[PDB]
RNA sequence: ACAU
DNA sequence: CGATGT
């Protein structure tokens, strides 16, 4: 603790894993939805969590905001730190879209800078992250 | 085991 | 119960 309330919180929602993947970002304090990604027909939970963080980085940079990002995903936080999404999802025609988005997110990380702190939301202490889908 |  | 990840 404590929660940094001046922050952006992201989370993934899916129908199956692998399955339909979406994500959203919210104001941690107010719950206002700041962005939502159109559902992607096939992806994994961790790919979605990764895309959500990267989108948050791009969203905050475009707005000249120094707020941190919260995610509850140990995996996605590490993938962003590494600039490399180490997903096991097969590459085929069905997964082409999510893989294109992941490749492009990595490419963005490798061509841009940011100071945005990427923080672990401590679900065991604080309850569900504010961007949670409730599924 | 931990995080989803 | 299954799956994605470190
Ligand atoms: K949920
Ligand atoms: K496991
Ligand atoms: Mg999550
Ligand atoms: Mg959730």
């Amino acid at each position: 603790e404590e929660i940094i309330w001046e922050s952006l919180s992201v989370d993934v929602g899916s129908q199956g894993n692998p399955g339909i993947v979406e994500y959203k970002g919210v104001d941690t304090k107010t719950g206002e939805v700041l962005f939502e990604r159109e559902p992607i027909p096939i992806g994994t939970n961790n790919m979605g969590e990764f895309l959500a963080i990267v989108h948050g980085l791009r969203y905050l940079k475009e707005r000249n905001s120094r707020k941190p990002i919260y995610s509850d995903s140990q995996t996605a936080i590490k993938w962003v730190k590494d600039k490399k999404a180490k997903s096991t999802l097969v590459r085929n025609e069905e997964t082409a879209l999510i893989w294109k988005l992941v490749d492009e997110a990595e490419e963005w990380l490798n061509t841009h800078t940011y100071e945005t702190p990427i923080l672990k939301w401590q679900t065991d202490k604080w309850g569900e992250i504010k961007a949670d889908y409730g599924r």
